[PDB]
């Protein structure tokens, strides 16, 4: 198991533009296109991400290929922040990818918010982290997901994946 195969799992794979769990337009794997209501505000998006008219629609290919800059912006914005790099940089191989799948989630700005929750994990108090975790509106809005997040955190191991 990698971040890429467990954001898979955690996402999954539309290649038609559909409304993500809290009613925005997103394609192929979690990615969210605009907050806007305008299905055509969406597709402009879309086109633009791609460079080339697809109304609506893209391939396989072109999935992958927004989820691989995904990944990598993903990665480099919790290096260069200050919140967030000193916790990733404690964590072990595991654990880095469940910060990742935050970070994805929810964007820098949502997960440097989880302030108590990262001095926990920068501690290594992997019990009392997962509470804290669990009291969010992440939490409640996405159990399942959020579930399997905090799993990996408290465990250090792919188990909640497999
Ligand atoms: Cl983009
Ligand atoms: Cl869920």
């Amino acid at each position: 198991m990698n971040i890429f195969e467990m954001l898979r799992i955690d996402e999954g794979l539309r290649l038609k533009i559909y409304k993500d769990t809290e009613g925005y337009y997103t394609i192929g794997i979690g990615h969210l296109l605009t907050k806007s209501p305008s299905l055509n505000a969406a597709k402009s998006e879309l086109d633009k991400a791609i460079g080339r008219n697809t109304n609506g629609v893209i391939g396989k290919d072109e999935a992958e290929k927004l989820f691989n800059q995904d990944v990598d912006a993903a990665v480099r914005g919790i290096l260069r922040n200050a919140k967030l790099k000193p916790v990733y940089d404690s964590l072990d191989a595991v654990r880095r990818a469940a910060l990742i799948n935050m970070v994805f989630q929810m964007g820098e700005t949502g997960v440097a918010g989880f302030t108590n929750s990262l001095r926990m994990l920068q501690q290594k108090r992997w019990d009392e982290a997962a509470v804290n975790l669990a009291k969010s509106r992440w939490y409640n809005q996405t159990p399942n997901r959020a579930k399997r997040v905090i799993t990996t955190f408290r465990t250090g191991t792919w188990d909640a994946y497999k």
